[PDB]
This record gives C-alpha cells, sequence and structure tokens, in this order.
C-alpha cells in the first residue's frame, strides 16, 4: 500500500478529540520550521491540496529559545487576533534567526509597529482576553499530543506527519509527499 | 558570594591531569548547541573576555545521531587538523539541523569541498592517522569529564558550567554571565 503507517506518517496512542483537522506547530526559534515555512513552504503547498472545509491552524511552542520562546507563543497569539500572521512571520523569523535584533519582549513590540500596527493596539491586543485564551489554547494542544519537538504537523488528533519517513532527496517530490499525505489522512 | 559552587558552576570530584583550559563540546545534531553557535554565539562570547594566553578548544561529540553523529566528529577532527573549523561550522549546523541536506558521509564532505577545501585535501586528511588520533583525543577527553550531554564546558579540567545556575531571565544577560563565570573559573 502507498500510505504505510510508520512511513509517511505515525498513529497516535491516545487521540484526543476536538482537534483542529490540520495542527501545525512551530517556533521562532526552530531552524528547521523556517526552512519548512519559508523555503520549502510546507504549508503553501498543503493548504493547496487541502479538500474542501478543510482549515489549517498553526500555533506556535514554549519549549524553544528560553523564556523569549514565551513572549513568542503570546506574540503569535497576538497575530492570530489582529489577523498580521502574514506581515510578521518573516521579520520574526529573521529578528531571531537571522540579524539577531529579536532579544527581548521590546524587540517583538518593535516589529509589530514597524509592520503598522499601533503600539497601543498591540498592548492593548496584548493584554486581551481573546489573547490570554489564545495562548491556553495553544499550550493544551502541545499538550494534549504530548509534544515535543517541532516542527510538527497533526490531522485530526490522530496522525502525525512523519517527514523522516519520506523521499528526503528530491525537495519537490519530499513537498508533494508531504502535502498529498496530509490530504489523505485528512480523507480518512 | 557572587559566584558560587553549585550556582553558576559545579566542581569536578575527579579533576581532569593536563586537560585544556577552556573545553568545550558539541554535536552538529545537538539543538540546543545549534542556539550556542548561531544566535548566542557562545564560543565567540567567551574567547573575547578570556585573559591572554588562554586558549579555547572545542570538540565533537559521538553519542548523538547514531553512524551520522561518527561521520561527523571524524570531520571535526578533520576541520581542525586543517584549521577550517570557521568555514565549516555553520554550513555543518545548517546542513544537519536547518536544511537537512547532511545525510552521509559524502554531504559532509561536499560541505568542505563547498568551503574552498580541496578534495585531495579533504580525503588525505580524512584517512589520516593525525585525525585518527584527533578522534580519540575527543572521544578521550568527554570519558575524562563523565559527559552526559551537549552542551557543555570545563574549564582547567575541574570546573564545569552550569547555566541552569545563572541568570537566563535575557539571552543576551544570560550569554554575558556565561562569559564572565568562564573568565572567573580560569583566574581561579
Ligand atoms: C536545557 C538547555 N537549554 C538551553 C538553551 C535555551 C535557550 C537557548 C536560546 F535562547 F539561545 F535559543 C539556547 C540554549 S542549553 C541547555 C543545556 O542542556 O545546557
Ligand atoms: C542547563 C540549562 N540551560 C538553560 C538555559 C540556557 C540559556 C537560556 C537563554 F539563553 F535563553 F537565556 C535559557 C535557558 S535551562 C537549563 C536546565 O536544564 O535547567
Ligand atoms: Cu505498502
Amino acid at each position: 500500500a502507498q500510505y504505510e503507517d510508520g512511513k509517511q506518517y505515525t498513529t497516535l496512542e491516545k487521540p484526543v478529540a476536538g482537534a483542529p483537522q490540520v495542527l501545525e506547530f512551530f517556533s521562532f526559534f526552530c531552524p528547521h520550521c523556517y526552512q519548512f515555512e519559508e523555503v520549502l513552504h510546507i504549508s503553501d503547498n498543503v493548504k493547496k491540496k487541502l479538500p474542501e472545509g478543510v482549515k489549517m491552524t498553526k500555533y506556535h511552542v514554549n519549549f524553544m529559545g528560553g523564556d523569549l520562546g514565551k513572549d513568542l507563543t503570546q506574540a503569535w497569539a497576538v497575530a492570530m487576533a489582529l489577523g498580521v500572521e502574514d506581515k510578521v512571520t518573516v521579520p520574526l523569523f529573521e529578528g531571531v534567526q537571522k540579524t539577531q535584533t529579536i532579544r527581548s519582549a521590546s524587540d517583538i513590540r518593535d516589529v509589530f509597529i514597524n509592520a503598522g500596527i499601533k503600539g497601543e493596539e498591540y498592548d492593548a491586543a496584548w493584554n486581551s482576553f481573546v489573547v490570554k485564551s489564545l495562548v491556553a489554547q495553544q499550550e493544551k494542544a502541545a499538550a494534549d499530543v504530548q509534544l515535543r519537538g517541532v516542527p510538527a504537523m497533526f490531522v485530526n488528533g490522530k496522525y502525525q506527519l512523519n517527514p523522516q519517513g519520506m523521499d528526503t532527496s528530491n525537495m519537490d517530490v519530499f513537498v508533494q509527499q508531504y502535502a498529498d499525505t496530509v490530504k489523505y489522512l485528512s480523507e480518512k
């Protein structure tokens, strides 16, 4: 059979209900995450091939980057709440990993202000119930799958993508194999 | 006191005779090691604060990454023998952890070739007894400090850095304390 358990994906021993259809975890400190999102365009592709009515969810994790990692999880909650994911993702990756100009919560705030968000509005969002709830949601989701590393992607809280088990030579084929695996799993 | 045994550092029960003054262990498979290099630049910041006449030594370890881990220790021995550590450290870290394009000994070699090390020069070093000795040297040093994990740093075969006991509330404050602790220990 084309798709084999342990090859393109693994099956969670204890799946959790109410899980997002397609859930991606990442960290702005995570170099392979940077590669997935900005070089291979994994999420772009996944989305291209997702069936109708299937949405992609992406959460940040706390466990990379020391305490700043936690601030980045809250900043990502702000990005989701304000709908600016597609404006701040590059300056956050670049600021953490490339130029190393993001070292403190204030440096994160500066990225949002530089992208056109008013400081007063960033601060209001930062302290909002929506963002507090989103932070807890991101942390619970990681706990629910006993998440130990990123990048990671889960389908319906039942299956975990296993890129290590895919074609690791031809990246164009790899990227579509990853996307096709998500599509196939979503149809299960 | 400001510096305390059990705080910023610990004391080896069995001090190592003839150890390097400042000895750092890492693996190209080690995610925290990637951060120590690329994001914190721990070695460089330790170096710029060390007294005159104190040299720094950095060894690779086998215990991460199985077969390729051992290949990387041998390649690091080649890097040391040829004096090209600064040319290959970033592309080896990125090849293993960011792009995941390093999967074999040949892929490791490609990094050196792309960095300008000639093919015959690399191969002659790889197969040399000088390099065999450097591999054994790295392994023996790890055994002698009873190494359990990386990153790790040891001063004068007597003291082990304990980043857990440092000010980790800011990554730059942390790097500063780490480097200042090494300086303190080197003067001790
Ligand atoms: C547990 C641990 N955690 C470390 C760490 C945390 C954060 C960062 C950075 F913020 F720079 F990304 C680097 C290393 S090193 C380390 C160890 O095993 O000594
Ligand atoms: C050994 C260690 N090392 C840690 C660490 C090092 C650096 C940083 C930062 F750079 F982010 F400030 C955070 C935590 S936590 C930790 C532990 O296991 O207790
Ligand atoms: Cu089959």
